């Protein structure tokens, strides 16, 4: 179990003004720290956020959070379930800001909701320094789905934070799971919903990316193949070639026209990963992987995801780090989740 701690700085809040927080289990012999960002879509205006508040309240408030969570997958402490970092200090950061971890706006007298995802990450890092993060050698910022996009948006800022707080020896890395999306044509739009949300949230993006696209176009930095080339921290990219959330925003739910659409989507995703040296991209129709119990089951070209992450650690013979399937249809890889 990971144990819940609400933030001591109570000005850093979930959407409804309740304090944000994090679930913690320490490993007191270890200098590795894993900080995982939860996913769960987003909301982009008053009416859309009101609907989320009625049926997805735990993603907008801490008032009903349980006091513990079980660590699973890469947050598991058991070597058989987690061959990669079973001995690490484990942190689960709940997603309660509905802003793809990009917001920096408080609830005030003209804002019904607070959108503080970017400040929540940085406040968690500050408060962990006094619980042993100050002696860390590696901080891996990981995340799934919207949390995976949040890794891309925040990994460099965490490295900047620690560099200016006096900790230049902590190596900050990112692990982005299922957050690598394409702004492609639909089969029958997500791009304003993001452009509209950024305005609603006062959302922020990495600097080098923001300076490339400039004002009014920062929505581009939410797409992995556009923001990743601007990043300075090492980032490992895990991405199903046929991600379920991608097909959803593409209005896909088999005749020739759909067949060609699905094959073209797989080919384009493969192309955007050509120059990403650390990546794992199986030809499956699925969604998320790193915190699920059977995450050691999938293999690409004979190598599992926990092995590929270990090989990434060594890189920073027979221990590859760039694993992208080349077959063009969902589940042509026999190890796909069933
Ligand atoms: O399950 C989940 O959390 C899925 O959430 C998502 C959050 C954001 C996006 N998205 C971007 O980041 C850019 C374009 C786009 O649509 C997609 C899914
Ligand atoms: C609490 O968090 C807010 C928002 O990040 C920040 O402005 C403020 O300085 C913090 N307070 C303390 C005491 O660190």
């Amino acid at each position: 179990d990971l144990r819940l701690h609400l933030l001591l700085n109570t000005s850093v809040t979930c959407n409804d003004g309740s304090p944000a927080g994090y679930y913690l289990k320490e490993s007191r012999g270890s200098r590795r720290w894993l900080l995982f960002l939860e996913g769960g879509w987003y909301c982009f205006n008053r009416e859309n956020c009101d609907s989320r508040y009625d049926t997805m309240r735990r993603l907008m408030s801490s008032r009903d959070w349980p006091r513990t969570r079980t660590g699973t997958g890469i947050l598991s402490s058991q070597p058989e379930e987690n061959p990669y970092w079973w001995n690490a200090n484990m942190v689960f950061i709940p997603y309660c800001s509905s802003d793809v971890w990009s917001g920096a706006s408080s609830k005030s007298e003209k804002n019904e909701y607070a959108f503080m995802g970017a400040l929540i990450i940085q406040e968690v890092v500050r408060e962990l320094l006094g619980r042993g993060l100050s002696g860390a050698k590696v901080l891996l910022l990981a995340g799934s789905s919207a949390g995976g996009t949040g890794v891309l948006l925040n990994v460099d800022r965490v490295a900047e934070q620690l560099e200016k707080l006096g900790y230049p020896a902590i190596q900050v890395r990112g692990l982005a799971d299922s957050g690598w999306f394409l702004d492609n044509k639909q089969y029958r739009a997500p791009t304003e919903a993001i452009r509209r949300g950024i305005r609603y949230w006062n959302g922020v993006v990495p600097e080098r990316c923001r300076r490339q696209f400039q004002e009014g176009e920062e929505w581009n930095c939410f797409f992995g193949y556009k923001v990743y080339p601007t990043l300075r921290s090492p980032v490992f990219v895990v991405q199903w070639l046929f991600d379920e959330a991608q097909l959803t925003v593409d209005n896909v739910h088999v005749q020739e026209g759909l067949r060609l659409y699905i094959q073209n989507l797989g080919r384009e995703l493969r192309h955007t990963l050509k120059d990403v040296p650390a990546s794992f991209a199986p030809a499956c129709l699925s969604h998320e992987i790193i915190i699920r119990s059977h995450w050691t089951d999938v293999q690409v070209k004979g190598t599992s995801l926990p092995r590929a992450l270990h090989c990434w650690d060594r890189s920073l013979k027979g221990c590859p780090v760039h694993l992208v399937d080349s077959c063009p249809w969902p589940h042509c890889n026999p190890s796909c989740p069933t």
